[PDB]
């Protein structure tokens, strides 16, 4: 009921954070980061808990949040994540600060 709801607004946020006109900034929160890949070799010694949209996609069709506020939490697990592993001034900080912008204003207007 309420939290069907509510979860249907987490997905309507979801889709657009996967939507296209972010799609400049919002790419590097895609898919699971693959450090080894990314020469990124001390990001699992860092940052114990990864996510990323693909992730939030994956529990959101299976089921898996309870609530808005599971939802909430694994998004901005990955921006913490995000400005956990970075400088304050890179250039990836930049862009999750505008991606989280886009999620914090349209979560706000949460139905209730
Ligand atoms: C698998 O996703 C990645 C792709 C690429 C890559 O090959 N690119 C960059 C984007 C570009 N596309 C952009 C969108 N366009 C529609 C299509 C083309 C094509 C060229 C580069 C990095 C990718 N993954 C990625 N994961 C986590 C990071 C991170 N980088 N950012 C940038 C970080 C960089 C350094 C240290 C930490 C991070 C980080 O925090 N995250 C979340
Ligand atoms: C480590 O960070 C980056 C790496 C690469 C890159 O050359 N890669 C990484 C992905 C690729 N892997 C894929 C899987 N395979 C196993 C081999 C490894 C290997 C080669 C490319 C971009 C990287 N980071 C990055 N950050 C911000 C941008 C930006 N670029 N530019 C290029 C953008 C590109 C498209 C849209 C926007 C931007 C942008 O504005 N910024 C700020």
């Amino acid at each position: 009921g309420k939290l069907s709801e509510q979860l249907k607004h987490c997905n309507g946020i979801l889709k657009e954070l996967l939507s296209k006109k972010h799609a400049a900034y919002a790419w590097p929160f895609y898919k699971p980061v693959d450090a080894s890949a990314l020469g990124l070799h001390d990001y699992h010694d860092i940052i114990k808990h990864p996510m990323d949209l693909s992730t939030v996609k994956r529990k959101m069709e299976n089921r898996d949040y309870r609530d808005a506020q599971e939802f909430a939490a694994d998004v901005r697990l990955m921006f913490s994540n995000c400005y956990k592993y970075n400088p304050p001034d890179h250039d990836v900080v930049a862009m999750a600060r505008k991606l989280q912008d886009v999620f914090e204003f349209r979560y706000a207007k949460m139905p209730d």
